[PDB]
């Protein structure tokens, strides 16, 4: 399947994933697409920060769910 990802620029990035896969490989996948390091990225979905050791299975998503992009230069 594909999800969604919209970012505070604009734009919106999709991504293929698995419901195996885990919110540090959306991370990289998003990495791959964007440049942005997996640790500057905070990832939310419906109100809630998206742990990097969960699955998309864990957290319930499914195709065509729309992921927002928090860049987090640390603070």
């Amino acid at each position: 399947s594909q999800i969604f990802v919209k970012t505070l620029t604009g734009k919106t990035i999709t991504l293929e994933v698995e419901p195996s896969d885990t919110i540090e490989n959306v991370k990289a996948k998003i990495q791959d697409k964007e440049g942005i390091p997996p640790d500057q990225q905070r990832l939310i979905f419906a109100g809630k920060q998206l742990e990097d050791g969960r699955t998309l299975s864990d957290y319930n998503i499914q195709k065509e769910s729309t992921l927002h992009l928090v860049l987090r230069l640390r603070g």
